[PDB]
């Protein structure tokens, strides 16, 4: 079997990325962010505290024919930037992008953090890491890739986010027109439940290349690209007037500025990230200080290939027995 899904930006800054999902039967569809440094599926739900839901869609279990409560279970999650969430637990049938799943676990918000409750446009989320950091209590429950895995045409998923547009999520197959060049593949370690992997270095601009290790996660669910702080000076460094402001918790720069491009080694091959990819806009709306999209990942513990690298991509998610990562140009 294989899915297709859409994905699509939830504002003009790309902060995050939705993708229809259908729920239960008949059909619930709720737009969920797919995220590869998570292992939960959960949704905005009829038990949701009343007070904590403003816009959202919700999946009402009593509605569907085929959920079943999971006795005894209970789940809980504390993102890594200060957002949590926590409910009970049901099975149901979940399909994205024509491929189905039975016996899904779906985990149902009882509480959301007021981060989720502030985002309209996002009705719960779908972990694609490792089934190893899936929060269910007493039993671990798997991911949908996990349990859609042995069904695929082949054990894969991809990701094709958008630049200001629509991408595409696939399951199963890789769409050879969708990419230019090859795809170059590289080790993943999934010790700290993650896809995580080594970077072979980084220019900057029209810089020359820096051979250097970077250890870090491919994580579609972050927004920007977190690295050490010695790259990220590097890097901002080259774009006249931007300063890191400790009030505003990163680099800013003046929108008048030009914004290099970043390029990150994979294997021997490079993706180069375009400079307007980095811009996230002003501070504060009216502001002439711009938010930038490469920031350090000092005091995270791990550096982060968030959206703004994922973006400039074609991104291969390979669960094969030895689980690897493939990226291409596009």
């Amino acid at each position: 079997s294989t899915g297709s899904a859409t994905t699509t930006p939830i504002d003009s800054l790309d902060d995050a990325y939705i993708t229809p999902v259908q729920i239960g039967t008949p059909a619930q569809t709720l737009n969920l962010d797919f995220d590869t440094g998570s292992s939960d599926l959960w949704v905005f739900s009829s038990e949701t505290t009343a007070s904590e839901v403003d816009g959202q869609t919700i999946y009402t279990p009593s509605k569907s024919t085929t959920a079943k409560l999971l006795s005894g279970a209970t789940w809980s999650i504390s993102y890594g930037d200060g957002s949590s969430s926590s409910g009970d637990v049901y099975t149901d049938t979940v399909s994205v992008g024509g491929l189905t799943v039975t016996g899904q676990a779906v985990e149902s918000a009882k509480k959301v953090s007021s981060s989720f409750t502030e985002d309209s446009t996002i009705d719960g989320l779908l972990g694609l890491a490792f089934s190893t950091l899936n929060t269910v209590s007493p039993t671990q429950q798997k991911t949908f890739f996990d349990n859609a895995k042995a069904s695929l045409d082949s054990p894969v998923f991809t990701a094709d986010l958008g630049y200001h547009a629509p991408g595409t999520y696939n399951f199963g197959f890789i769409d050879t027109t969708a990419y230019t060049g090859s795809i170059t593949y590289t080790a993943v370690s999934t010790k700290q439940g993650f896809w995580e992997w080594t970077s072979t270095g980084y220019a900057v601009g029209s810089g020359t290349f820096k051979s250097t290790s970077i250890d870090g996660i491919a994580d579609t669910g972050t927004t920007l690209l977190y690295l050490p702080a010695t790259v990220v000076s590097a890097y901002w460094a080259q774009v006249s007037g931007a300063k890191s402001s400790s009030s505003v918790g990163g680099y800013v720069f003046p929108c008048s500025a030009t914004l290099p491009s970043f390029t990150f080694g994979v294997g021997s091959a490079r993706i180069v990230i375009p400079g307007d990819y980095i811009d996230f806009g002003p501070i504060s709306t009216g502001s002439s200080s711009c938010f930038g999209g490469i920031q350090s990942s000092a005091g995270i513990g791990i550096n982060i290939f968030g959206d703004v690298a994922l973006k400039a991509a074609f991104v291969v998610f390979n669960g094969a027995t030895t689980p690897t990562l493939g990226f291409a140009s596009k």
